[PDB]
């Protein structure tokens, strides 16, 4: 009965530099607050392998209440062979509210260039835009978006 998307844009820098820069933003769409800790979200992209790392920049709802973690996919997608899930300690969406900002860098351990252009979730753009290539769960369950086939 929650209804959330995603706002994203790639931060601004080279789509093959040392670092994944997603900035998204989750609004709530529905007629339900939303609670934040039920939340996360999921950035889909290729690590090759490599450890990953991840800086939280600058959130509105402030850094410290973003959690994060990798996944490696049991086997490789187009577009995809890991991705990021963020998810939220506390904070509430009421029906129309959004996130604001919140601004994430990623580096692989050895800090070795990614090559951006391929990945499921990445796209270059002036203006967050709502994307369905982040993908957004309730309690785990799939309510925005669609996940790599």
């Amino acid at each position: 009965m929650a209804s959330i998307s995603v706002q994203y844009r790639a931060g601004d820098g080279s789509m093959n530099s040392n670092q994944i820069r997603p900035q998204l933003q989750i609004k709530n769409n529905g007629n339900t607050t939303v609670d934040l800790k039920d939340v996360t979200a999921r950035y889909w992209y290729k690590a090759k392998n490599k450890g990953q790392n991840f800086d939280c920049d600058y959130a509105q709802i402030g850094c410290g209440n973003v959690t994060h973690k990798f996944v490696t996919l049991h086997k490789p997608k187009q577009g995809a062979d890991t991705y990021l899930e963020l998810g939220f300690k506390n904070g509430t969406l009421a029906p129309g509210a959004s996130t604001g900002n919140i601004q994430l860098r990623l580096h692989n351990d050895d800090w070795s260039n990614y090559a951006q252009s391929g990945d499921y979730s990445f796209f270059k753009s002036n203006t967050f835009k709502t994307t369905k290539k982040i993908t957004l769960y309730d309690q785990g369950k799939l309510i925005w978006g669609t996940e790599p086939n």
